[PDB]
């Protein structure tokens, strides 16, 4: 788009919280490809995509930071799990999910774009305009999120898996590189295709993949593991954050319900505490201490029309009860 | 549907003993989508289903309140096996068998709903018509319950199939997590999809997922073992309980048949004592007792057009004999 | 059909010989079906078939007394072995095979019922008539025996194939659960289907299967071994029986034969006495004997055109020779 | 046929030296299907073929036989070796494969039987007509040749491969019981297809197959060695016996070839010689002889046209020279 | 082409720095397939390429020297990597893709080479005039890029991979040697294609590939390890070097940079002291060294819009800072 | 074809150097399809291909020997390696390979033999007339080398693969045997193709192939190593020699060359000494040896326009330096 790499980080700074070095580094190369497009023949076609490898532990972001960068810039998008690779399916399903997904934004941005009538929704929907265009936005602009790329490296003791996982990495080549796959609507360029991929790299260092694709992820950047106080961001800061969901959600049925301030950082509190006691699943415990403070309040909304209830302190720990603190509960409920 | 909690509750009631929390948890479950519904842009499209997760002994009503669910709001469900997918076959099965069983509920929906006669039964069964609504159906009110979703979590010594299990809920993110699947009936968008997961969690927990997928599984809920006082009202409240089915079919053969109130106490009494003294098989050990108890009854009730029999504590006695106390004789029979 | 049990059990006492608890067992279960569309929605629907579980050892009927019932009630049949889904068939086959079955049976009894006069074979044929009239069939009359559904119990020491076995049931549950599959023909409800499911469990109980899978196999029963009385009987009484099949066959060739009283008593007596001397595979040990016994008379009945050959006693310990006594011999011979 | 058993023996023996209890058995086996033919209903289906198992070292006639048979009764017929079936391919390939098989049988011969006019050739091919002919050959007098159906059979310390032998035996119960196959042409049933399966059965017997299949092979026969004297008769008596073939060879070169008395005694020596000091191929072993003993004549053949060349002892020896008794030789070339 | 050995390489020499005995061996090549058309039958099909091993480290130049080539001598050029193929692929694939390539090439030169009118675009695109042209590319300046041949060497111990490693060598054979492929655009021969293997080759011989396959790959050259001189020239000279890359990627951002000479040797040191320090990957570490140092400007370019930035040895040290002295950071950042 | 046994072997004799008894070999087996032909019915069919098995080391004439067979009798040819064979591909490719094969054969001397005009170039092409020919090519004069047979015979301490191999040599027999295979020209018979097998047998002997497949490989013959004089002849004597291929490549360069009569011995020293040193792979040694001998006139010759350069002993020490001697450079170059 025309966006600049400030407006790009600008954007993502209303759905992401924090990581910004990985939200510039997005930015810039999404900036890149408007770049590209201001060169001529014959440095324009010389000029590749610069890869990401975004390193980080789970639920912080890095998903998320790439579905909104193709979001904002009205682009297709695919996630997929390196490990799915190691019959089986190809590759190139890769290219080929990410072209369906291409297909979609395409036709309901055309058939909107152009307004009893259902049997005149055609005057536009041309077979081969269609195609062209999902084709056009795939090879242009697409966008391919590679998650736990960490885990198809040569781990220890190497051979046995270490022998397929790095072939799931030289089947990976031709796509990073420049490939040409065909799909049920043509064929589709991977040359310009921008590729993201992550992984925890706890164990495993990103010089450990075979160099070819080393080589093909040149920009390397870290993102940071989430606090309490950026768990308590997250629920009310970011579009639709969770307790805006549940906000509107409560309000369909009558009930206005409000988090004091003290009660959303004793949500935040009850996530980052079950994280740091059990497993550090990020952000998504956030998920379930959330549908379990509102568990009871959800179910009889419907005859509590007409009412305010305020959410603080009080109601949270009621709510949450000795799940918090108890392994054998938070391991079930939370 | 317009069904309010409580409203769907009460239907599940006359259907499943027990289980109210669960119970409770679908009924939400389903509100929600209609309350999504009421939202406006962008929030609405931001909200996801609140995936559920069973936690309970097999046999108590884990699927039957989700068959009970799909049924009373009128969408198109699949049960599906886990371990079914640790060539073989790929998860977008699951969309796809969806998909199928949407076309039926659509079908017979459609041609019923408008009315020699058989040469022109089309007159609004258009080939696009269908399948839009069928594709329809299932992106908005599809339901999918996966059983033992237990089964392939980690177990002990990870690592041999620990490594495909896992590799199962992997590819079981893009359906929680919202994908596009090709069907014979066009794409599928699997991101208002309820799915309904199910697992005994006798050693595995839900935190032994893959956090990916826990997120995607905030409600966690639990259904409790069954009582012989449970059986007891199983056997005749539900609408379609089985002494109101074996009633029925008597009365087909001219035969009146009628279960004193002991006689009921009898056989739940019966079911309870096999599943305490072998293998705990829940409710479904009544369909052996009662098959064993109707079984001479069933084979003669032609003979005995015009008479009403009284199936008393004696009668119970008598047909089951000595099968309930000698596991050598119940392996085999019940 | 119409039948009453007692008169299927009639029907099949003319072919089976002994077995009168599993002609019962098939008998009612045959019947249920004509009562459940006695009933009333919604209460029709709700009742499923009663699966049945033989138990017994090799060659006493289990099978036969399927295909007999399949015979009789004129419903599409279809054998499979339970072992044979452990790339490989996918269990929808069967289901696929039984659709085939019904295509058949329908059309032989379509074009028949209702007669150069070639190229006028159809006027009656219609692509859609048929296919709908063979779902039909398989959906309310199918008939599915699966053999050696005791080998895909989980044997001793568990894990390694009975993993692989018990995946087997998991496959089977949606079709005796009652799921829709796809076939040439259009889809299929398997919701109506009456399985038949048969095993030797010499060591495997019915306790073993996956509970799931013993839930829709409520009726069990026993099928007990044969007597020489019993060959005897199964020599001469059944419709289409070795003797009278021999009897006609030779006189195609102008050869009347005859067995005399204790010819019979002393071919069964055979084939008794190496079932228990070496492997007993029951009823069939009288195929090779017969076979062994009209082996010079089937040769030369074209040059005895006229005679009446009466079997005796001497005729049949003349055939026989050593063969019984001798297990080198009997293990090549018969 | 309308071939009596004696008349199809009389013209085996034109083909096949010795074997006379194989060749009855065939020869019975083909004259039961015009038998059958001549019977009534209901009695004429139940009748089904009588499958024989050919028990016998090999290169001594067993699928000679079984060619013979299918030439002289003008059927389809199909040789397949059991262990082929232990992805891979699918038995039902066995009664597609026979189904082309009578397909050439019914065109060469349909369109011979019925006579610039190649484009008049039609005029009797009707895609139907040939379609279902072809179906009926196969379904009528199909016949299966089964080779080493004794490797299929579990050998000893069963299980590993014993497990997938026998469910070649029960993959094959389906065609030799009586099953519905697709085929490019249509539905084959091979109710009627009869089954010639052939073993040394060296180690495994009879007795070790499945009890379902040794049923249905009711028929056992064994057959011979073959000595010297067999070989002597073989070289010049059956109709295209090797010595005829090399004698009309040479003539269409201009060469009178003769073998004197001895020097087929010499040949037949040769090769019984051989299989006795090295490995026994039976037969098969006198290509070899033949043809080590035709190479110099077979190659200047052309510049001998107007002689005649007696090939005595003294020519046997000369060629031979001292292959026969050396296994270094032997080996490589006989 | 009409291009002369020096030609070829003189173009080479602007892409690729050093690797003169590659260049040349490439040059002829491409040479000897203008000599052949050069010739007369039946000599002219006779000839053959000389098929071209290279020898050497990683990232050097062997696949750019491939992928220049093809580029300037206007022919369909395919990568792929050999254990690719240890179901799978098959290495008919290789000739597949390669008619793909050789599509898009005749394509894209055909619709160009004849110049509202988009309704217009045909007049010209003969179904199967690209089609014969696209298999014409193919078959007579085909060019097939083949990485890592010697990991399909066998290597120690032999036996167990090593059979499957020899076992692609040998499909690799048919189309080294010359086959027919069939492809969606009509059959292809390889018997013209020119072949490039390539291989480090660090423990395994040229001598240890099947003598088959090293008799179609006559030509074997060596290709050097780069030094930080090398690394130094590669940085600037080539046609769209990286620094030219960058240089005119920010231009359209109003920003002009500019790398003193001191400035490129640091950057060539830096990459050359990680390599040597670390895994040496070869000129692919420029790569990431470049984006680490282009990281800042890169970001915020936007906002210096009509500054002159001079990139000197000052810049460039701290830019990289102490990423390239502490292999902790290298091996995640570089 | 018409031509004889001799002259067949003077047509062979002038590409292959020696090997006079595989020459003879295969002249015999190709005038016997003519002999055949002369034949009358029904001894006409009985009669088939003598095939050959060829027993020789590497590199030594039999692939050439077959090709330039198949060349000279304008026959369908087709090389197969056997170990290939061992999902996969089922041996029916090689048929049907062959077919395609026959296709060209027969199009390119179709429409050549029968002549703006492009559009005009059918008026001879019928589908249908390709398709027989092309089947009636394959079937009568089809011909297929089978190479490294002796790779699929039961090694030592039989069982694992050679369970596998010998499965192999199960699934060639029908082909070699006699069976129909379906095609995308149509059915496909192979009881007329010729059959050459070859192998080394350094180990393993003909004696362990399984018998079935001894039978049908009756012709075996020896092919014997070649001599540095044999080298000798073979660089200048075969058409299109070595020497006679460089000589006519540096002429269109405007480049004689010359090579002295003791240039050619010393280049066939170079070669036997290689082979001799490390691993003899034959006359395969002279393409290596050839090449690096012509390396640099072949790069300059562009600039040698008008020069005759005479290739004398002197330029072959000095083009080979130390390579032939030393190990360490022979097994990369050579
Ligand atoms: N609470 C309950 N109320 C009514 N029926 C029940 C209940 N629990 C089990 N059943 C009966 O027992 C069977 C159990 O299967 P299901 O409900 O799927 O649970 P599970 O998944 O634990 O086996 C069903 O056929 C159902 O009719």
């Amino acid at each position: 788009s025309e966006m600049t790499p400030r407006e790009i980080v600008s954007e993502l700074d209303q759905h992401i919280i924090g990581q910004a070095d990985a939200k510039r580094a997005v930015a810039i190369a999404l900036r890149n490809r408007w770049r590209r497009m201001q060169l001529q023949e014959p440095l324009r076609h010389e000029v590749t995509p610069k890869n990401i490898l975004m390193i980080g532990p789970t639920g912080v972001g890095k998903t998320e930071i790439a579905r909104r960068l193709a979001k904002l810039a009205n682009a297709p998008f695919i996630k997929v799990e390196a490990t799915k690779f190691t019959v089986g399916k190809e590759v190139d399903s890769i290219i080929r999910d990410l072209t369906d997904s291409a297909m979609k934004l395409v036709r309901q941005q055309e058939i909107a774009k152009n307004r009893l009538i259902d049997d005149e929704a055609a005057k536009l929907i041309n077979p081969e305009e269609l195609k062209q265009k999902a084709i056009d936005a795939v090879e242009q602009n697409g966008i391919v999120f590679i998650d736990e790329i960490d885990k198809i490296c040569k781990k220890g003791e190497y051979s046995g898996a270490d022998v397929s996982r790095e072939g799931v990495q030289r089947d990976l080549l031709p796509l990073v590189e420049g490939s040409t796959v065909s799909t049920k609507h043509g064929m589709v360029k991977t040359d310009h295709i921008l590729f993201i991929a992550s992984g925890a790299f706890q164990v495993a260092r990103p010089s450990d993949l075979i160099p070819e694709l080393q080589g093909r992820l040149p920009i390397r950047v870290e993102l940071t593991a989430l606090s309490a106080a950026d768990f308590e961001r997250i629920l009310t800061e970011p579009h639709a954050s969770l307790t805006e969901q549940y906000k509107a959600l409560m309000a369909t049925e009558g009930v206005n319900i409000a988090f004091t301030t003290d009660a959303v950082k004793k949500i935040a509190e009850a996530a980052f505490r079950v994280n740091e006691k059990t497993e550090n699943i990020g952000a998504r415990r956030l998920h379930t201490v959330m549908e379990r403070l509102m568990d009871k309040i959800s179910f009889s909304a419907s005859d509590m029309n007409g009412q305010t209830v305020n959410i603080d302190a009080a109601y949270v720990a009621d709510a949450l009860g000795e799940v918090v603190e108890n392994e054998d509960l938070s391991r079930f409920i939370l």
